[PDB]
């Protein structure tokens, strides 16, 4: 019977679960919050954990794949660059977008009854090389997101590798593989749909319950990460694509008129791929040539959310500031690392971003298995809907920038 | 130089281990027998296991893939709503034959020195949420038969969407995995009839103990069990099949008549799958249409095998009275719910049911990673050939019935 | 990267030159510089083999054992089969003597844990033979038991075949889609070997930048006596086994070697048995042999078949030992005659193949590579690879034109 706009299907029970909460952090006790309707969203949280093992390791072997020299001419050589560094930026612009807010902090939380200890981050030789996996089964098998990365990385450049090869079957082999991977990865994203579905009562439970237990004080909080989240974002649109559109010969403002449709499908659909066919129609109405617009655009879909990386980057910072933890330079630019894959993986679905947020967060510090993280965790994964938006649509909008760009240099 | 009527071969090592057993305690010391005949029985007990894992999880994504909506039309509704609903009812009433039959208590065993203790089955709340496996790699890895099954039937759905995908990319990945998958289950079953051949020795070696060292008080209880599953069985065939046809409009007592061959077939050859150039040759001497015994009684040779289904739910009870534990109401249901399952993926191949009863007995709370519940099922799995046979019959018939009964709907 | 040599010749420099930069910081300089700078170069290198001995173990005799499995191969193919097995068998057990006669290693005697290497006591036959059906195949390969792994591998690959002798179109395609994922993890994995490779020349000269820092120069010594126990089993091998069977059938045996010249120093430089085969094949032509038969016999004998490797397998297995401080026992002697005949069976013929599936037969004596002592170990042996990679190699290239001319005479 449950069948609605899915995204105003969650808006619908994310204003009405922070007012069936506040409330009932007042007359009633929210220990009847706690009890009874708290077990949905964690219902819901454990759904999303669930798919982010295979969903780190198996986007990124396909993902891997799809970048990997010598795999791609210098037509997307002349792409990629650009979608690297650019996302690249986008994350830094997260950090800092965070740093100027402070997102989070004063949300201060112990679940565990003691504080989120950070466990000692060991001598830097160490850390480095504790991330080749001795035994990549083992790491994928219990936990360990960072090795089963540079495990998925290595393989899908050597994947790659198979299908240059000179035998057959050598070949046919690589590929079966390489194939049977993805269809992982894509039934993977099937399931986030499934549970995105679930979404509307497991948001509802969430913040039904950040509303109760929290006062209302978090109410501004949450708005706060909102707030340093677009306002990057747009921040993001401004300094820098109408930055470097300016650099080359595009007349940047009259970009956007022709790139209306697409972005506001983009935000509505919170779905980088449904925006495709609205996309590359877009892409034509603007000289771009049907070669370009028929590697770069369809590529960029997955790859290159720079509104994910932003996301990945004050998500991060988010959980940091919740727990009492000082995020460090150093593991300052390991998000911008680690968000940039992360980005470079997320799916483009519905809820990706905060699934593969997880990697992310993971590698700076904070592992979702731990009461404390996983409590920040499930607070911003309540309003992931309202960035979700946002964050599409910048995704959707820097593949028809760089597009653009390399257009220029054809 | 060891092939022979395979199932007149495992009879013969089974009144033979009967028989070398019992006098070795008398005359001689069982402690000869312990040390010396008996790892031959655990060889086999642990070659078993082995498959069980694979053999859940491989199984149950393609057998879910089997089903799945929307992936059957509507003639195909109207069999699987049958499925189901029958080979329900043969557990239920397999758990009422159990019921009424002490079958195994009063075979009272302790093999760790201690008697068997039933770890704190916890807050509802947590047993259910905690099989949403939060990392579906770790599951799998190490043991966690639950959430396994729930990743299985879950990834088994979303393989099967992919195939309704209107892209070519994502449908060839989504099949050559749901390829894959399925060879990783069928080789696995090849290691069934592997292990099956060495099954004459380890038949040998279990009951040459059972006897052995249970004295011949076992010898009832083994029979026991054995009347109240075929009692069940035969009951489930009168009470349930013959019950329906006459609703419908088959003349149930002339169905036999026909479907003499195919039933005869099913029991000796101990194969549902054996038994189907003969079950689909009776399903055309018997009005039924090329369309629709072309689907069902192929669909039936796998999922819907009632007779496995009464046998996984009279197995655990065997169990559960073997070391003295209550078995639960709701952990009733469950078997109910869980052997309907392990009936829905169990081979249809020799000893498929044997394995597959894992899944039900690590359901209820009996682990076979724990000395007793092992003991209580290397018992069990000394008689499995002489269930195996009305098991493997009623499971052909099963198919033989609905086919008839929606072929009188169409 | 900039870095792109005789691949071969790229490690030979970072070796002789590890040596000499070693060596002398273990005097004027103290090697607690060595051992916290340049060492965790070598650990990068160790490692990077490490991960692959996991997958490149069991994706490889999954692969390996649908190779011979019968039913899947004719009784021209049972007349090789044969030979391959009886002959790499005896090549570790003249590994096993050869390293029996030199004693390659101990006096090498270390213990890093501060520790010296204990053994954990080895137990009832029952329960250790028993303990080898893995109880949940994925829990075997997730955490490490190389050995139910391999039993494991080898049951599927023997069942994956004979679902391709199957009646059934859907039971077969599948089957096949499988075994063909399965292999390509296999080579996928070994082009990350390559990869590994193209790292080595940094790891191996960080590895014995040390071995010379920090064993003195007795290792010197050590390191070389272990080469000459392999190159002169090796050559041992060449004249007291093949030569002596190549005398019992038909062909000149002198005058094999005539014709088959090529062959052999192309396996030596490339160090890749599989490098070696449009010239093993173009030698095989030109000494009588059958169209039929050496395309059968020289491809599969390319990767099937390593005398080369199982000699090394069974030398390496007793450098280790010695290395350690550990009596390595008859049984677990014969053990090693049995699991290098496997771990050279699955071994790639690459590059540096047979290091990493010498894991395979380490573990299966008891030195589990996770145990510094034991990896300390290996780590050094490690270091004079490629030295020994040359002449395995070219034995192992050897043997396959050898057993295509006996079975030649046969047909
Ligand atoms: N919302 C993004 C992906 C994400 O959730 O990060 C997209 O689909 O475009
Ligand atoms: N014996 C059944 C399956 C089972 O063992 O439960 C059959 O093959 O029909
Ligand atoms: N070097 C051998 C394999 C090995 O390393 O053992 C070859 O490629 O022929
Ligand atoms: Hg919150
Ligand atoms: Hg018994
Ligand atoms: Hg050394
Ligand atoms: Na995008
Ligand atoms: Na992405
Ligand atoms: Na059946
Ligand atoms: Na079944
Ligand atoms: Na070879
Ligand atoms: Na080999």
């Amino acid at each position: 019977y449950i069948e609605y706009p899915v995204l105003q299907k969650i808006l619908i029970g994310l204003i009405l679960g922070a007012i069936v909460g506040l409330i009932l952090g007042h007359y009633g006790y929210a220990h009847a919050v706690h009890t009874y309707v708290k077990p949905f969203g964690d219902l819901f949280v454990r759904l999303l954990k669930m798919l982010v093992m295979p969903i780190v390791f198996a986007s990124l072997v396909v993902g891997a794949a799809s970048i990997s020299p010598a795999r791609l001419g210098r037509v997307g050589v002349k792409i990629v660059v650009y979608y690297l560094l650019t996302s690249a930026f986008a994350v830094t612009l997260g950090i800092i977008m965070a740093r100027l807010f402070n997102p989070g902090a004063g949300i201060h939380l112990a679940v565990g009854g003691q504080q989120f200890q950070p466990h000692q981050a060991p001598p830097l030789v160490h850390i480095l090389l504790d991330i080749v996996p001795t035994n990549p089964f083992g790491a994928l098998a219990n936990g360990q997101v960072l090795p089963t990365i540079f495990f998925a990385i290595i393989l899908g450049i050597a994947i790659t590798y198979l299908m240059n090869s000179e035998n057959e079957k050598v070949r046919k082999s690589a590929e079966t593989l390489l194939d049977a991977i993805n269809g992982l990865a894509e039934a993977m994203y099937k399931i986030v749909n499934g549970v995105m579905q679930y979404a509307p009562i497991g948001v509802f439970a969430l913040i039904a319950y950040c509303m109760a237990e929290q006062g209302v004080h978090v109410v501004g909080e949450l708005a706060k990460v909102t707030a340093a989240v677009y306002v990057g974002l747009t921040l993001q649109i401004l300094l820098v694509y109408f930055v470097l559109l300016k650099i080359y010969g595009i007349d940047p403002i009259s970009f956007i008129k022709h790139a209306k449709d697409a972005m506001l499908t983009a935000f509505v659909t919170r779905s980088s791929s449904g925006t495709l066919p609205v996309t590359m129609r877009v892409a034509k109405e603007m000289g771009i040539s049907e070669g370009i617009y028929s590697f770069t655009l369809p590529l960029g879909a997955t790859i290159n959310m720079d509104g994910t990386a932003l996301y990945q980057g004050v998500a991060t910072f988010f959980i940091a500031n919740a727990l009492g933890s000082h995020l460090t330079v150093g593991q300052q630019l390991t998000i911008v690392l680690t968000a940039v894959l992360a980005s470079i993986g997320t799916a483009g679905v519905p809820g990706a971003g905060a699934i593969m947020l997880a990697m992310v967060l993971h590698s700076v510090g904070l592992p979702l298995t731990d009461p404390n993280v996983a409590a920040a965790y499930a607070c911003i994964l309540g309003i992931d809907a309202i960035l979700d938006m946002g964050r599409t649509m910048v995704n959707v909008t820097g593949d028809l920038t760089g597009t653009a760009i390399v257009a220029k240099t054809e």
